[PDB]
């Protein structure tokens, strides 16, 4: 984490750990807990604009640094599955939705998967601009992150890449959100 010339951090509504819930945060915890394929609206906040260019980078990477250095990536199950919007390849975890400009990326270096949408300033009468995300695999998936905790890393760039700012948050995918907030929330 760190917000840089510009302040930038993230943001989450309230849901509540009621249930019929598909995506909640726990701030507590700072962790978010969503039924896969459903929609998380992430806040984006900054104290001044990023400069024209910059960009806003989605990566998922393991909590626990005995799994640090490993791709996170769907499952071979997932992997085999047709559920894509045209956009997102079938191997990523994290789409974008809603935007039309979403980019895909594989680092030929690290390996890591990546979706990047161009930043926006919020539209008026809003404090914040909000980005909509979703995982693709359960968190409980063989073969995939196989109960392992992961961490969304979000960061803004500036158009050729260098970083301008950077904050996280812990995301569990199950299908009981809820529950598994509250039932956690200690
Ligand atoms: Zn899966």
């Amino acid at each position: 984490t760190y917000q840089g010339n510009y302040g930038f951090h993230l943001g989450f509504l309230q849901s509540g750990t009621a249930k019929s819930v598909m995506c909640t945060y726990s701030p507590p915890l700072n962790k978010l807990f969503c039924q896969l394929a459903k929609t998380c609206p992430v806040q984006l906040w900054v104290s001044a604009t990023p400069p024209a260019g910059s960009r806003v980078r989605a990566m998922a990477i393991y909590k626990k640094s005995q799994h640090m250095t490993e791709v996170v990536r769907r499952c071979p199950h997932h992997e085999r599955c047709s559920d894509g919007d045209g956009l997102a390849p079938p191997q990523h975890l994290i789409r974008v939705e809603g935007n039309l400009a979403p980019e895909y990326l594989e680092d030929r270096q690290t390996f890591r998967h990546s979706v990047v949408v161009p930043y926006e300033p919020p539209e008026a009468g809003s404090e914040y601009t909000t980005i909509h995300y979703k995982y693709m695999c359960n968190s409980s998936c063989m073969g995939g992150m196989n109960r392992r905790p992961i961490l969304t890393i979000i960061t803004l760039e500036d158009s050729s890449g260098n970083l301008l700012g950077r904050d996280s948050f812990e995301v569990r995918v199950c299908a009981c959100p809820g529950r598994d907030r509250r039932t956690e929330e200690e």
